[PDB]
């Protein structure tokens, strides 16, 4: 459960879009988002390589979701939950020592199917070959 920096900016990110954007929770978009916002991981220049980008995210946000009753603080979706939980699971069996990354934040959205952010992600261009890409680039 040691979390890498950037992975922390990332959620803080993801938190804060959420408030900024008034949602009534904050959602797998929202990690999805966080990453970008973050914007110097490996994985967050790797998306932006292949047409993921806040910009678009965002849009493509729209596209799925008036929201005047937000809450001051939009808690976490149960998806946005399984997300993180997917990312520590993976991390501890990894066989290897290592701090978790936002490619683990990354695949852990991917891992959720029903998820907005899997959703997005795929509207833009996002798949399997690549997520096993990142998967290979968060070993090295
Ligand atoms: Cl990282």
């Amino acid at each position: 459960p040691k979390w890498s920096a950037r992975a922390i900016k990332s959620l803080a990110m993801g938190e804060l879009e959420a408030r900024k954007l008034k949602y009534p929770s904050t959602g797998t978009e929202a990690i999805l988002m966080g990453i970008l916002v973050e914007g110097t991981s490996t994985v967050a220049k790797f998306l932006r390589g292949n047409g993921v980008t806040l910009f678009k995210v965002r849009d493509e946000t729209l596209s799925l979701l008036m929201y005047f009753f937000s809450p001051e603080h939009p808690p976490l979706t149960e998806p946005a939950q399984k997300a993180i939980a997917w990312a520590i699971d993976e991390k501890n069996k990894s066989d290897v020592d290592g701090e978790l990354t936002t490619a683990y934040l990354l695949l852990g959205v991917w891992s959720q199917k029903d998820s907005a952010g899997r959703q997005i992600l795929e509207k833009l261009g996002f798949n399997e070959d690549k997520a096993k890409e990142v998967e290979k680039s968060m070993n090295e």
